[PDB]
């Protein structure tokens, strides 16, 4: 039976991926973020917390020569096949500086205020691919790749979603970013204005309601200063932006 709620913070605490959020800075890889993110979560729920490890964005962002544009955009379902079959090694953010590579960029502030800087409409080149581990780190590269077993999507379906995420961790999620969501700051988002700026991909981890508004919980990859400490919630169960017609994940076993 599905519960009314549902956090995945709250179901697997030991695993300190789950509720951390990240910066993307001023680089069109979401779909790299959303993937890396649920990625380290589930390596960690599905492996009883065996590893608890950040997965590198830097990594899949710049290695993964079938998943579309890089900072220029991407594509869900290769991003979660490259984790199966090439995997992606451990990387913090820039500012952390762990594991084996970590993140290049700097946090800014996307579309909203907060302590760091803007990030402004120009936007980064696509890292290079460099298959080497910072100098601190004393693991060869390939020897820190984390594979997936299996990728998927999960169907389109409020309870599929909800029974996937409670039982196998946090998911990938598309949907369509209109204007209007560049100025949430709080609450059930759902489209009322503005025009599409294309797609977006993002982390969901759960689900509640609230003044019987049913809404799903969402980790944004935009720091912690956007939105609700850096998530956000959108109205549950109508598809809208359809977040719930392009939910990506996979299993490491
Ligand atoms: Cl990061």
């Amino acid at each position: 039976e599905i519960p009314s709620s549902f956090d995945s913070r709250k179901k697997w605490p030991r695993c300190k991926s789950i509720a951390t959020i990240r910066d993307q800075s001023r680089c069109g890889s979401c779909w790299a973020f959303g993937a890396v993110e649920a990625m380290s979560d589930r390596s960690c729920i599905q492996s009883g917390g065996k590893q608890n490890v950040e997965l590198s964005a830097v990594d899949l962002l710049s290695c993964c020569e079938s998943c579309g544009l890089g900072c220029e955009g991407g594509i869900l379902g290769p991003a979660w096949d490259y984790w199966v079959k090439e995997g992606i090694v451990t990387g913090s953010s820039k500012e952390n500086h762990a594991g084996c590579e970590p993140y290049p960029f700097p946090k800014c502030e996307h579309h909203t205020k907060g302590k760091y800087p803007p990030c402004g409409s120009k936007i980064y080149k696509t890292p290079r691919c460099k298959q080497t581990c910072q100098k601190k780190y004393k693991t060869p590269y390939t020897q820190d790749k984390h594979r997936g077993k299996s990728s998927y999507n999960v169907k389109n379906d409020e309870k599929a979603i909800q029974k996937e995420i409670m039982k196998y961790g946090p998911v990938e999620a598309g949907f369509t970013v209109y204007e209007d969501f560049l100025n949430y700051k709080s609450g059930i988002y759902k489209h009322i204005t503005g025009e599409t700026l294309g797609g977006h991909a993002i982390r969901i981890i759960g689900w509640g309601v609230e003044n019987k508004a049913p809404y799903w919980l969402i980790a944004n990859s935009w720091n912690e200063d956007w939105g609700e400490n850096g998530y956000f919630r959108i109205v549950r169960g109508r598809d809208e932006c359809s977040i719930e017609s392009e939910v990506t994940a996979g299993r490491i076993n």
